[PDB]
DNA sequence: GCGATCACG
DNA sequence: CGTACGTGATCGCA
């Protein structure tokens, strides 16, 4: 059953055609820096595998994937491009690639290797990577043999391929979302994490010092307040000292003791001291080890940069995800951890961070997409969404909406995206079903579009059995039908968010390709650094400031034309705490 | 490995 | 009749 191919010494004319699937092997989880195993070219001449120290030595090979015009069809192309650029190789011509084709195609799947994107159409002639490499510490690459054979059975698999995916994703009206979106995508998030943002390294080890102190200080404090010392980490010991020594009230239990939780802590602080001082603990605890600790792990000690990796194939709304460090949930609503973006600085001398998001585009969107004549109203006169909400549903005048009305007319709001139910407002707001329930008839008797909608996307989620996006992004809700209430409900809330989620993915994704084309066209030295969601943060000459505030939201607000104006606020200074 | 926890939009 | 939507990293403990 083995699959034929030349294992070749040396490239040859026949291994550069115009077309082929491409294997450019990086077994490390994290591809930065790291080293090519293999490669394997499959074409219409036939299958072969090249030594990466050979092929990547060969002039004629190295200008072959820099050739636009030499179409390659690959698996996670990103992380190809990526180990290249390390190595100072640039990869252009990527027309189609596997990892982003399944992706789109069904993200519940969970594709993360050839073998799992070819069994969606019954193709099995392929062993899945876990299973060729292993997992975890026993991991490590094969033989020669092994692996040349492998990453030639995943490039005939991604030739094989590539015509029936592309089919589909026709049938499903997605390949322009492959073609126009993802893909030119992915090669701007490779320039973003092979670029890197650099770390102030002595201003975190000085905050470290900082946090240390307070941490011994707030520690003693608890062992004061609980009369014995104790391990303030241990759940056994916390649950003892708390629902036992103290005999604070046990509102919440978990598969092994009781909860902790801070919502939990938060309802039990009026009745004992050492509680506060626990929440506080807590909070110093996890800046000092995930983002001063575990941040320093993965500084570069050279360049003194972290380059994070977007997983572009991973979220199942459209978002993108980040790792090794996660740069997308970095300290901001607390004061003492929003200091930690001081430490995010400008990689060059007299270069500044720029920072540009989209003001409710979430709420804009649904306006959008629901045509609730109220809600599109509002956001054309480009109100306090909050405190229009408010007036609304408490029916008041905007004086007389008080700060506690706005706050849960806000959390109002964030159950209309979420996926709107009495049971998850009353636990939010912490009320009763039944007056969560008015809460959410009042909503829907002020934006009777938005009621409409949900009705409408619940029911669309059951008779197609999937919901998409603007861009036709596509997410299916088998358990919309379940029998059970918790299973169907699961079901209804992502029916009616992921349309409202993987919208504004869509859109800021697009902003992206459109900014990084125009920022092409101004030669402007500015460059993107990261995306959280609904902000791009940049970093660029100060001289380019000006230009950046003019450009970047506008190219934002123009990515697509809603029913509703899209806003875009900014800030730049110093730091990314500064950008503010 | 995995549940609890908490960081972000 | 009971969960708010989408993620990732760290730590204690089986
Ligand atoms: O290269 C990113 C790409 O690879 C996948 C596997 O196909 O994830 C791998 O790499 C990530 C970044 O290092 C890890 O977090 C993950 O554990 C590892 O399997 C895809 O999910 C992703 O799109
Ligand atoms: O009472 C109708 C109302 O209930 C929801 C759930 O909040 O859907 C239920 O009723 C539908 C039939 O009207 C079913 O298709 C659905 O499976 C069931 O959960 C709302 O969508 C609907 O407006
Ligand atoms: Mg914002």
């Amino acid at each position: 059953a083995k699959m034929a191919f030349t294992l070749a010494d040396r490239v040859t004319e026949e291994m550069l055609a115009d077309k082929a699937a491409l294997v450019v092997e990086v077994v490390e989880e994290n591809y930065h820096d790291a080293p090519i195993v293999g490669i394997a070219v499959v074409n219409e001449h036939g299958r072969f595998f090249l030594r990466p120290e050979t092929a990547l030595a060969d002039p004629q090979f190295v200008a072959w994937l820099g050739d636009e015009t030499k179409k390659k069809s690959m698996f996670d192309s990103k992380r190809a491009a990526v180990a290249l650029k390390w190595k100072g190789i640039e990869l252009c011509g990527v027309s189609f690639d596997l990892l982003l084709a399944a992706y789109l195609l069904d993200p519940a799947q969970g594709v993360d290797d050839v073998a799992a994107a070819a069994k969606m159409k019954q193709y099995e002639a392929v062993r899945p990577d876990e299973a060729v490499y292993g997992k975890g510490a026993k991991r490590a690459v094969p033989d020669e043999p092994v692996l040349a054979e492998h990453l030639v059975r995943k490039a005939a698999a991604i030739w094989e391929l590539e015509r029936p995916f592309l089919d589909e994703l026709r049938r499903n009206e997605q390949d322009r979302l492959l073609v126009e979106l993802e893909q030119p995508l992915s090669s701007i998030l490779a320039e973003m994490e092979f670029a890197g943002v650099k770390v102030d390294t002595k201003r975190l080890e000085q905050m470290g010092k900082e946090l240390a102190e307070q941490l011994g200080t707030v520690e003693q404090r608890i062992y004061e307040l609980a009369g014995q010392e104790f391990n303030i980490n241990s759940p056994k010991q916390l649950g003892v000292i708390l629902f036992e020594k103290l005999q604070l009230p046990v509102l919440k239990k978990t598969k092994t003791g009781y909860s902790t939780s801070a919502d939990v802590l938060e309802k039990l602080a009026p009745y004992h001291e050492i509680v506060e001082n626990i929440l506080h603990y807590r909070q110093l605890g996890k800046l000092q080890s995930t983002y001063i600790e575990g941040l320093l792990k993965v500084v570069r000690p050279d360049t003194k940069k972290v380059h994070t990796i977007f997983n572009q194939a991973l979220t199942q709304t459209g978002r993108l995800s980040s790792t090794e460090p996660n740069l997308q949930n970095i300290p901001i609503r607390l004061e003492e951890g929003r200091k930690i973006r001081q430490a995010f600085v400008p990689s060059e001398s007299d270069w500044l961070i720029f920072a540009a998001d989209y003001s409710q585009i979430e709420l804009r969107v649904l306006a959008h997409i629901a045509e609730d004549d109220n809600l599109m109203e509002a956001f054309r006169r480009d109100l306090d969404i909050h405190t229009k909400t408010a007036m609304d549903i408490f029916q008041v005048s905007e004086d007389e909406v008080t700060p506690n009305m706005r706050r849960q007319a806000k959390a109002v709001n964030f159950g209309i995206v979420y996926g709107i139910s009495d049971y998850g407002l009353a636990q939010n707001l912490n009320i009763s079903r039944k007056e969560a329930a008015e809460f959410i008839e009042r909503y829907f008797e002020s934006f009777p579009g938005v009621k409409r909608y949900m009705e409408n996307i619940v029911q669309e989620a059951k008779q197609k059995g999937y919901v998409t996006t603007l861009l036709h992004r596509r997410r299916y809700l088998p358990d919309i039908t379940s029998r059970n209430f918790n299973v169907r409900s699961f079901a209804e809330r992502m029916a009616m968010n992921t349309p409202i989620q993987g919208s504004a993915a869509d859109i800021i994704k697009k902003a992206m390709i459109d900014l990084n084309a125009r920022l092409k066209e101004e030669r402007l030295q500015a460059h993107l650094l990261l995306q959280v969601h609904d902000e791009l943060i940049l970093e660029a000459p100060k001289e380019e400031m000006e230009r950046l505030c003019r450009l970047v939201p506008e190219v934002m607000e123009q990515a697509v034309t809603l029913r509703v104006p899209l806003k875009v606020d900014y800030h730049y200074g110093s730091t990314w705490y500064d950008a503010k």
